[PDB]
């Protein structure tokens, strides 16, 4: 069936959309080429609609059925419970999209009688009606990127589809415990959201070292959400139903699946009918869990079809990486074409064809690649990094414009061991926080899809836990990494790393002169900036599951 059917009505914005980086002294000091930074808007929605709209002709075989049978067996050992309205309300983000029935996120969090009444009303309706399609709102996402001349064009806006606030609260009650506990049990070590950054790089390295003749490859599915069929979503439900569940939970899950997840009508911000969806909605609670389960199922089946030896997969929604035993270059290449053929039959063709890689560092999965550096003692340390272009473009944007999004803090947290996050991001932002006396201001930031409120002053502690103490002592970065960073800075017009060392020394001194956590930040985060090193001793729920698009607040 067609992933989407459109009426003609346009995907419209709900408010003014900023698209260009303003000339701002603060952002200019970080990146001079402001014209290269842009934010996607609803104006490119049509280009995205065109790409995500196509016919899926899914054909399933025995390998697929065998894997599914094995997954359900594991799911049978899981027990999940319903969440109380109170529990679901507390998981709702403070600035979550308000309901169309006279109440908003604040009313929900506060448990206002009106919000609570509508929620119960929606829940009861889910139990009584398991057929009538639930309405959803389709919008174009506003995300920031840097122009890529080689790509021959700007990135079109991504589309987000989500149901009313009342429905989202019900989703939580019916499936939050399921999507938070089931994945790990069914996919074991392959489930990527159970790992902190340090555990992830450890799993990748250990997995690679466990093979005799290692070969790995990432598989990029073209428009994954669009490739997810009604049957995929129903197979997903059958997996949830294998759990030990409460009677109305089963009914709620059946109802949500039939009325929302398998598809439904699309409505723009103006209230007009844009069409119908028959694929995955990017903006529901089960998006992450469902995509991960589906990707895992198809990929596992495809590994068997391709006859790959001693395969180990790591999955995070639609992001997939496989590490196995090589059979030779010509044979590996042929095996991958077979793997791709199977995925295509399962309704999951590739964007870029997968390529066998024989060097772990050359594999990009979850937009990251493993790299190596050395700690104070010269000991080899593996860590995850990535081209810093997008992070820096977003950092410049967030410096110039008041955005409720703080991707820069997420980047420092997740990529703390990198030379770019340490020398550039930490330096630039702590300088700003000092000038504005905002060191104590808590900022919201997404981690594995969930929203957390984080204090920048708690970074040292957070980093030690997520990466280990070595994150504050890494040096002797690989030639490849150093070159990628340097090339990125030239492209964006970002001051060279040496210019950052000077700034960091000044910032470090200012932090040390301040009290408590501030001095700890100066000592641990900027020890790299001084020759006379200080002694870095141990400083005196984030990685359990994925929730991208799930409207979750922790
Ligand atoms: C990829 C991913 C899991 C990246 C990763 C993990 C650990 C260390 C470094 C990178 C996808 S899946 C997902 S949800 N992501 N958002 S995140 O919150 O995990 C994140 C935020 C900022 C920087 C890296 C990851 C991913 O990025």
């Amino acid at each position: 069936s067609m992933s989407y059917t459109w009426t003609g009505a346009l995907i419209t914005p709900c408010a003014a959309e900023e698209s260009k980086l303003p000339i701002n002294a603060l952002s200019n000091s970080l990146l001079r080429h402001h014209n290269m930074v842009y934010a996607t808007t609803s104006r490119s929605a049509g280009l995205r609609q065109k790409k995500v709209t196509f016919d899926r002709l899914q054909v399933l075989d025995d390998h697929y059925r065998d894997v599914l049978k094995e997954m359900k067996a594991k799911a049978s050992t899981v027990k999940a419970k319903l969440l109380s309205v109170e529990e679901a309300c507390k998981l709702t983000p403070p600035h979550s999209a308000k309901s169309k029935f006279g109440y908003g996120a604040k009313d929900v969090r506060n448990l206002s009688s009106k919000a609570v009444n509508h929620i119960h009303s929606v829940w009861k309706d889910l139990l009584e009606d398991t057929v009538t399609p639930i309405d959803t709102t389709i919008m174009a996402k506003n995300e920031v990127f840097c122009v890529q001349p080689e790509k021959g064009g700007r990135k079109p806006a991504r589309l987000i589809v989500f149901p009313d606030l009342g429905v989202r609260v019900c989703e939580k009650m019916a499936l939050y415990d399921v999507v938070s506990t089931l994945p790990q049990v069914v996919m074991g070590s392959s489930y990527g959201f159970q790992y902190s950054p340090g555990q992830r790089v450890e799993f990748l390295v250990n997995t690679w070292k466990s093979k005799k003749n290692p070969m790995g490859f990432s598989y990029d599915t073209r428009c994954f959400d669009s490739t997810v069929t009604e049957n995929d979503i129903r197979v997903e439900e059958s997996i949830y139903q294998c759990c030990d569940l409460a009677p109305e939970a089963r009914q709620a899950i059946k109802s949500l699946t039939e009325r929302l997840y398998i598809g439904g009508p699309l409505t723009n911000s103006k209230g007009q009918n844009c069409g119908y969806r028959r694929c995955r909605a990017s903006g529901v609670l089960t998006t992450s869990c469902g995509n991960t389960l589906t990707c895992y199922l198809k990929a596992s089946a495809a590994c068997r079809a391709a006859k790959l030896q001693d395969c180990t997969m790591l999955v995070n929604g639609d992001d997939l990486v496989v590490i196995c035993e090589s059979a030779g270059t010509q044979e590996d290449a042929a095996s991958l074409r077979v793997f791709t053929e199977a995925m295509t039959r399962y309704s999951a063709p590739p964007g870029d064809p997968p390529q066998p890689e024989y060097d772990l560092e050359l594999i990009t999965s979850c937009s990251s690649n493993v790299s190596v550096a050395h700690d104070a003692s010269g000991k080899r340390v593996y860590y995850l990094t990535r081209d810093p272009t997008t992070p820096l473009a977003r950092a410049a944007w967030e410096t110039a414009r008041h955005t409720p999004v703080n991707s820069w803090l997420g980047n420092i947290i997740m990529y703390a061991p990198t030379l770019w996050a340490r020398m550039i991001l930490m330096t630039h932002f702590f300088s700003i926080l000092l000038a504005q006396e905002q060191l104590e201001k808590a900022l919201d930031c997404q981690i594995y899809g969930a929203c957390y409120s984080i204090e920048p002053l708690d970074l040292p502690q957070i980093i030690e836990r997520l990466h280990g103490l070595s994150a504050f002592s890494l040096h002797s970065y690989s030639p490849g990494e150093i070159n990628r960073v340097a090339s990125c800075l030239r492209k964006l017009g970002v001051p060279p790393l040496r210019a950052w060392r000077h700034r960091a020394r000044n910032v470090r001194a200012r932090l040390l002169s301040r009290g408590g956590r501030a001095a700890i930040c100066g000592k641990y985060l900027f020890n790299w900036a001084v020759k006379t090193k200080l002694k870095l001793t141990p400083i005196a729920s984030w990685f359990t599951a994925g929730y991208s698009g799930g409207d979750i607040y922790h």
